[PDB]
């Protein structure tokens, strides 16, 4: 998944600024996951 994105990142300052573009992709996954889990706890076994 991510490796299958990081090799097209090679396909198209080198490994300094370009390397700091790799880190958003694993962040974008994480905000997808954490935002989902937060949904299914504040409702469905409501903490709040």
């Amino acid at each position: 998944e991510l490796d299958d994105v990081h090799d097209p990142l090679l396909a198209i300052t080198f490994e300094l600024t370009l390397r700091s573009c790799l880190y958003p992709h694993i962040d974008k996954q994480y905000l997808d996951c954490c935002g989902n889990l937060m949904q299914t706890l504040k409702k469905d076994y409501r903490l709040v």
